[PDB]
């Protein structure tokens, strides 16, 4: 049904065809996974009149299951016989949209078969990708209900003396082995480092005393999770403990927003505001949430810049923080389904300060 | 020194600039390393008049140290930043270099900027990662000896029932502690599934009477190794038994051949010819060999189709092999440089049968 409706919105924008490499839009539209397909060049080609092929290397009709498909073998010009399968299509020419996440080198042999005009496909695929049906959601509550065990069993253990990196694998690990998959590199910021949204997990060792992001995400059948909680070993500072609560306040501030019909901006400027009557705004770095689904980034951001208005269907997270250089940080994140016009948190954990 | 002789290589073969997102090009260039750079436009932008200029997300301002940037929050139009630069360094229009792995929206993004002509900066690249100086000599020299220290590592498990999926897991984490990380995947293809070259590690239990190839990789200081090595568990079939002595003599002769000033495809002839002689030509369906380096896959091939002339400096694998269905598979790999003149084994991991 979804490459249908693809094909009749390419239509209703004025787009005469498509390009899609493989990746997450694939998948989305056809079910179909490649296992990695490096420098060979598969590719959808869709045409807004209602045709489509996949053009695949030889070496991955197994997979493709009975999806109208043309290989190729080693030898031969995959971008020759693209070009005879976007005669057939009529689309040899015209306004394209491209997958976003396609190689550089694929696009530039792709622009000498043809005079086109070009747009990343997302600009229009994230219509659809936006709001999900009730299986996606589904798959998304099983990949929360993973991430919250995820976090429960991290509990169980001695942190003490782990480094960043080591703890970061022993989390990788055990979403390894509770679903499909890591969603993206588990990410543990202890300490000073913990003031670093984006720190990349590393030697520093745990200490008593210690505040820590714990980052990480699963997938489930393609769907993923997002969760971020902020632990303290032993007591911490207590100019942690005050940017704690002011953090929990804004997260469940920016959820109760929640609501169909207000813009995700607007859920953005209510974590904000809490965060800024507390005095911290300066340390608050960064958008409150970003939409998730077959990606852990995906549309509609929850920024200042989000123009969005929420519906049902949507999917993104709150994740306010505040980051102090030389102290820590604060970051309490949950994914958050809109539905029936409200607010629905996908994932349970703990969210009061624990202290370990 | 790189970047110099790169921006005098780009006016020799008749290009103005290059544009390199983040990876192993931009990399052995300027020695930046961008972690999950994801959608954020990150850009060295280079002119072949010797300015060069690298546009990068603020968020890695630190790791870029001295290095000439230009950062842009999220928030701006980091397209429209670039444009400016392209301005001053004399590039919004003319024959530009794109890295090769550089995502199509971006490179969608920059077609706005200008009027060019693009071609893939491997294309040109190639010419200089070709050619290993003495360091990445050491450093890929690093990574074959831990390729080894994994090798002997793996021959005091005990293998019986363990699945392929969970001998791969092992080597994974074996090769992380010990090294930066995996150069690819494990793979681990036991008894009959050894027939298939892209085989992928799976459910199957490792049973006596197994033949299994282990193929991995380690990472040290970016530089990869990349080995293999069959065993057997327990007694195997003859005819294994001997499609093993082919492909080491195989293998050995292929070696032997290595020298400075022959070309690449000779080499792969002597492996093949070695095979074809002893019956078994059919079963050898791959190229004896590929470069490495910052990357498991680089020039030069070492195939019937490999036209460059061997030079010091160059380091690539030899790995024939034999692979019969429903019987097997059977390949020996080692990483070669080519020192004074002569090959070098960098993995020097036992190359006998060994039976567990
Ligand atoms: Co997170
Ligand atoms: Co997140
Ligand atoms: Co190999
Ligand atoms: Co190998």
């Amino acid at each position: 049904m979804r490459l249908e409706k693809f094909i009749h919105l390419l239509g209703e924008r004025g787009f005469d065809g498509a390009l899609i490499s493989p990746g997450t839009n694939l998948y989305y539209l056809t079910g179909l996974r490649l296992h990695e397909v490096g420098e060979r060049l598969a590719i959808l080609a869709v045409s807004a009149e209602g045709d489509y092929r996949f053009l695949a290397p030889s070496l991955y009709e197994n997979v493709v299951n009975n999806f109208p498909a043309t290989f190729w073998h080693d030898g031969e010009n995959p971008y020759a016989k693209l070009r005879e399968i976007l005669e057939e299509l009529g689309i040899s020419k015209g306004r394209i949209l491209i997958e976003d996440t396609m190689r550089a080198d694929w696009l530039i042999g792709i622009m000498k078969l043809g005079k086109f005009t070009f747009q990343p496909l997302s600009s229009l695929i994230k219509e659809l990708r936006m709001i999900k049906d009730k299986e996606e959601v589904k798959m998304m509550e099983h990949a929360s209900r993973i991430a919250d065990k995820v976090f429960e069993e991290i509990l169980t253990w001695d942190l003490i003396g782990m480094k960043e990196r080591e703890l970061a694998l022993k989390i990788e690990l055990l979403i390894r082995e509770l679903s499909d998959g890591i969603a993206f590199e588990p990410i543990v910021a202890s300490g000073e480092n913990a003031a670093n949204p984006h720190h990349e997990p590393g030697e520093r060792k745990i200490r008593k005393g210690d505040i820590i992001i714990l980052d990480y995400g699963a997938r489930w059948k393609g769907y993923c999770s997002d969760i971020t909680r902020t632990i303290g070993l032993g007591e911490l500072d207590e100019r942690l403990v005050k940017i704690y609560e002011v953090v929990k306040d804004a997260q469940e501030s920016a959820f109760k927003a929640v609501r169909e019909g207000i813009k995700a901006k607007d859920v953005d400027s209510r974590a904000r505001e809490v965060i800024s009557k507390a005095g911290y705004g300066e340390y608050f770095i960064h958008r409150t949430g970003h939409g998730l689904g077959l990606d852990v980034h995906e549309e509609p951001y929850i920024g200042p810049d989000g123009e969005v208005i929420l519906k049902n269907g949507m999917t993104f997270t709150i994740e306010p923080g505040i980051y102090v250089p030389g102290l820590g940080g604060v970051r309490i994140e949950d994914d958050i389904v809109v539905d029936e016009g409200k607010g629905r948190r996908l994932t349970k954990a703990e969210r009061e300060l624990i202290i370990l």
